[PDB]
């Protein structure tokens, strides 16, 4: 009985201020302590963080704060033999490096309906946005950029959610930077641009321009910020899959090795 370790960010990669390093299993963890013990992060600068586990899976660690940019990261994940409870072994070695890019965090505030990008302290872009509206609203918090796709079909039913049920969507966007796995995303809504600025249209995710939407999917990196403040939502889960930054650190950093 082998688990395999897979590392996220890519080594080689470049990734924003809010990139946790994440190390997934192909099988459930028995004993969290041990996969703990087994992982070296290397920072330089220095910064101390803390693991965190998102589900029986695949454990995350950060810093208290957003990563300072330029920061360089190395992961060395040795779990090749060491036991992992329940007769579980690990398969392999990862090793990994990467580094953290500029300081980019796009804050949405539903009091204004602008999304408006700093790059390092400097605004950049204000968008214009339409955001969920009171029935589905976009819930507040700190979201981390995750993939993005020039054209995307969002359909409920990948969530186990009939289309023509009342939680239920199917649409298909252009130019979609994914910010949370719940399915938030900032895409292109040619058809909402009247909206934009003024009313919140959306089933939860943020409407903007084509221009905008293309920017975004342009310059936006994995492990950038995006920041939801002021809406009628609630707060993005911190076990959402890109929701990391929601928990307090006080939390995080007491960790959850025994649950
Ligand atoms: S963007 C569609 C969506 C539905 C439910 C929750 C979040 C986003």
């Amino acid at each position: 009985h082998l688990t395999m370790p897979y590392v996220m960010p890519g080594d080689g990669e470049v990734v924003g201020v809010g990139e946790p390093v994440a190390i997934r299993f192909d099988e459930n963890i028995a004993d969290r302590g041990a996969a703990e013990k087994a992982i070296k992060i290397t920072t330089n600068p220095p910064v101390e963080g803390a693991f965190y586990w998102l589900n029986n899976r695949e454990v995350r660690w950060r810093p208290e704060h957003f990563w300072k940019p330029g920061t360089a990261v190395d992961v060395a994940v040795n779990t090749y033999g060491v036991d992992l409870g329940e007769g579980m072994f690990g398969e392999d070695n990862v090793q990994t490096h990467f580094t953290i890019g500029d300081e980019v965090i796009a804050t949405a505030d539903d009091n204004t309906k602008i999304l408006t990008v700093r790059v390092n302290g400097e605004v950049v872009k204000s968008m214009p946005t339409s955001m969920g509206k009171d029935s589905t609203p976009t819930a507040n918090g700190i979201y981390i950029v995750g993939s993005r796709y020039k054209h995307i079909i969002m359909d409920s039913s990948t969530y186990g959610v009939p289309v023509n049920s009342p939680n239920g969507y199917r649409t298909d966007v252009d130019w979609a930077t994914q910010i949370s796995y719940s399915g938030v995303f900032v895409h292109s809504a040619p058809w909402s641009v009247g909206a934009q600025g003024h009313t919140n249209t959306s089933h939860g995710c943020l409407n903007v321009s084509p221009s905008n939407a293309q920017w975004f999917y342009d310059h936006v990196k994995r492990g950038d910020i995006v920041e939801v403040v002021n809406t009628v939502g609630g707060t993005l889960p911190g076990i959402d899959g890109l929701g990391d930054w929601n928990i307090p650190w006080d939390q995080w950093r007491a960790g959850n090795a025994k649950a």
